[PDB]
């Protein structure tokens, strides 16, 4: 009875622009590395000073880069002091004036020769970044037919991957990643920012918002209505109704609170583990590195073999959308551990073997683009929605919380610490995330429920359900 209406698909759409704001901040940054790095030598020594060191010109951009990361982890962290305040769809609103400010802080570094308004650009577009892997997934899961919830909960990671491969086409040096261009490079995100800003106001708030954080019972039913294209809607409604008597019956929840409760415990610490099962796969230290890898290997073009990377990034991004409501998350999220166990062993191997074993190089260019398909099949996109899916409406904006920080907090320490690791290790380094893909494999099949096609109010039953034993 319920139907994928235009106002629905633009609803989600409009959410997943923020995403795309993600995707392409995640990416931008790498490709123009030594124009920038120019800039902050040219801008030191024409405000007088000496030019910077190799040591001090490396920090300052492992400074711009990883900035990003630290409003991010802030961002994130913060996103239940917006949604029950402003509501979803106003919060998402509201902090594009920061995505706006960042980008042109970002743009106008330049000309205003400011490495702190890089910096501080950088962090700002965090700060934005972070609340929206929050909002977006929050948003499309409490407007999302619960048979869809996992198929429009995947279109934020196909936002978040089509952002990165815009990024990487920008990049170029000739599009807009030239000494000339490449403060328009980073610019570009306000671009999408007024683009969603318009929007917005034209979609409809979190019926389940409306309902059940603002007891609006006859708004949200007329949303639903509208949004799937049905008047029946009476199975939803009451389910909504039910989690509006348990909110009402427990304490407003905090993210303390999440660690202590029993019943909270046990999807919060799924919640989180998912997040690091994303994060320490090393998807993002094989993406960045495979440029180096590919071309250590004998790509001719690594560039291009990027690219083709983040070309498969998003091919199987749509290939997981069409299979997580058939296969279910726990499928998905275990294949996908499990391939990318396989092609991250088999990248050690290769690298160990190619300088005396030629043909292995192929192997190696071979098993990042086939690790990156099996990332997408599951660690990326579920870890984003599903937290949404574990949590009844009381928690989950301090659940995305935690857990939403915990993602961004696990891909600062893989930056962190990564160069370091594959400095004394080598090709073993990514034997430390097969390590991890492994140890997550297991944590999946023996403790993460399937929710596909689940009520929220059956998962939380479930979940008290064990609680009560
Ligand atoms: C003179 C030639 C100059 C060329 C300069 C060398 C390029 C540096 C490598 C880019 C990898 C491309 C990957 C970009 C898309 C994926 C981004 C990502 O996922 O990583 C997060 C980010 O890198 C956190 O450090
Ligand atoms: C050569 C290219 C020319 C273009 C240069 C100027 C672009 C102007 C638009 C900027 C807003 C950003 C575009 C909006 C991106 C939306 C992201 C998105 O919707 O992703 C798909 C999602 O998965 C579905 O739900
Ligand atoms: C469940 C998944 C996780 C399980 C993980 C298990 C790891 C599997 C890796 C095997 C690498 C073996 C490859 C060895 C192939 C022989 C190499 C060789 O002899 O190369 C000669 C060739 O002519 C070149 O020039
Ligand atoms: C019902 C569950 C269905 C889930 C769907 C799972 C899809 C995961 C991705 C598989 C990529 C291929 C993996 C098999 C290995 C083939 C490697 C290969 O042929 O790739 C050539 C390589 O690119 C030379 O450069
Ligand atoms: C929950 C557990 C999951 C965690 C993930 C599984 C981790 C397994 C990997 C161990 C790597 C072995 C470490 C070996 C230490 C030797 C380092 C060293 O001494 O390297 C010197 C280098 O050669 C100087 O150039
Ligand atoms: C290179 C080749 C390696 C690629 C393959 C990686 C290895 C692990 C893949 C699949 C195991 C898990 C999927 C099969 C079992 C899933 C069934 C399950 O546990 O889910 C039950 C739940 O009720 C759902 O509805
Ligand atoms: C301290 C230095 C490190 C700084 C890292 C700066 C970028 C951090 C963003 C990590 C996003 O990771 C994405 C992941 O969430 C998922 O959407 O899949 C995508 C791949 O397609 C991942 O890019």
């Amino acid at each position: 009875t319920q139907k994928v209406t235009p106002a629905l698909i633009f609803a989600i759409t409009v959410a997943t622009i923020g995403s795309f704001q993600f995707g392409y901040n995640t990416g931008v940054i790498n490709a123009p590395e030594k124009i920038i790095k120019e800039f902050i030598t040219k801008t030191l020594t024409d405000k007088g000073n000496a030019p910077p060191s190799e040591v001090l010109l490396t920090s300052l951009w492992s400074l711009s880069v990883a900035i990003f990361s630290v409003g991010g982890m802030i961002g994130s962290f913060s996103v239940g002091l917006f949604v029950n305040r402003f509501g979803r769809r106003n919060s998402m609103l509201i902090v594009n004036l920061l995505a706006v400010t960042g980008g042109c802080f970002m743009g106008l570094c330049k000309v205003a020769k400011s490495v702190e308004m890089l910096i501080l650009g950088r962090l700002v577009i965090g700060l934005f970044c972070g609340l929206c892997t929050g909002f977006v997934p929050m948003y499309i899961g409490e407007i999302s037919p619960t048979a869809l919830r996992g198929a429009f909960g995947t279109l934020n990671q196909l936002g978040i991957v089509v952002g990165i491969l815009v990024a990487q086409i920008f990049g170029l040096e000739f599009i807009l990643g030239s000494e000339e261009l490449w403060p328009l490079l980073l610019g570009f995100t306000i671009l999408p920012a007024i683009l969603q800003s318009a929007a917005l106001p034209f979609c409809p708030e979190s019926p389940r918002f409306l309902l059940i954080n603002r007891k609006e019972e006859e708004n949200a039913k007329q949303i639903l209505q509208r949004l799937w294209g049905t008047q029946d809607v009476s199975q939803d409604i009451q389910e909504m109704k039910d989690e509006s008597a348990r909110m009402s019956q427990e304490k407003q929840v905090t993210v303390l609170e999440l660690f202590r409760v029993s019943s909270y415990r046990q999807p919060i610490i799924i919640s989180i583990v998912l997040q690091l099962s994303q994060q320490l796969s090393g998807i993002n230290a094989v993406f960045y590195y495979s440029t180096g890898i590919f071309k250590d290997a004998g790509v001719q073009e690594p560039i291009y073999a990027t690219i083709g990377a983040g070309v498969v990034n998003t091919i199987f991004t749509v290939v997981s959308l069409f299979l997580v409501e058939r296969a279910g998350r726990r499928t998905l999220h275990m294949i996908g551990l499990g391939g990318m166990a396989f092609c991250s062993t088999l990248m050690t191997v290769s690298l160990l073997l190619k300088d005396n074993y030629n043909g292995m190089s192929f192997v190696c260019i071979g098993a990042i683009l086939v690790f990156v398909a099996f990332f997408e099949i599951g660690p990326g996109p579920i870890p984003w929605f599903i937290v949404a899916e574990l949590f009844s409406q009381g928690p989950r904006p301090a659940a995305m919380a935690v857990a939403g920080c915990s993602n961004w907090t696990s891909n600062f320490l893989v930056g962190l610490l990564f160069p370091s690791a594959a400095h004394y290790l080598g090709a073993y380094v990514f034997i430390i995330f097969t390590g991890f893909l492994i140890t997550f494999l297991a944590f999946t099949f023996f403790k993460v429920p399937e929710t596909r096609g689940r009520t929220f109010e059956d998962i939380t039953r479930a979940f008290e359900g064990q609680a009560h034993g």
